[PDB]
């Protein structure tokens, strides 16, 4: 019941920050067909302390594990915030360039700017492979809320300016590559 892992890191207005010890939540679905009548094949998971590598190459084993159901293209959303997903982002373009028929939706939070002008540009190259890099949005939480939170399946809306914080961080994402 209630938000367990989402209130842990996906939150934007915590008591006093200092709460982002997580890797990244990802959902493995198909490209973007019409609304399916059944439950479809939506697999939502994370990295945890089981695999030393992020979902760069070890994530493909799940794609290989769920066989006997090939359609055409698969879409994967990646909710990341504070972890080694920077070099992972370079390896991300490697999983996206080796699959090609897969779409990548990488999300970044950061919440702590220091000096990563080339990082944002490298994400542009990972996006050229066929991925999407954008700061966490109220829509990513409203979605992850239904995917990872319970709350009886309630329509979770913005709280103390969550969408205001998602666009405030998105402005910092463009300044990471602009204002160095
Ligand atoms: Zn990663």
């Amino acid at each position: 019941m209630d938000p367990d892992t989402f209130s842990y890191n996906f939150n934007n207005r915590p008591i006093l920050s200092r709460r982002n010890t997580v890797w990244l939540c990802y959902e493995v679905k198909t490209k973007g067909p019409s609304r399916p009548p059944l439950d479809a094949k939506i697999f939502r998971g994370q990295v945890y302390s089981e695999d030393k590598y992020h979902p760069e190459m070890r994530f493909l084993s799940l794609v290989s594990k769920w066989k006997l159901h090939r359609d055409q293209e698969y879409e994967v959303t990646w909710y990341i915030s504070w972890s080694p997903c920077t070099k992972c982002a370079r390896d991300m373009a490697t999983f996206l360039q080796e699959n090609t028929h897969v779409t990548l939706t990488i999300f970044v939070a950061r919440l702590y700017y220091a000096w990563d002008p080339d990082y944002q540009e490298a994400l542009r190259s990972l996006a050229q492979a066929g991925a999407t890099i954008k700061i966490m949005n109220y829509d990513e939480f409203q979605h992850c809320w239904s995917k990872f939170v319970y709350s009886q399946g309630a329509p979770f809306q913005p709280w103390d300016g969550l969408d205001e914080h998602s666009q405030a961080l998105s402005g910092r994402l463009g300044e990471i590559l602009r204002h160095s």
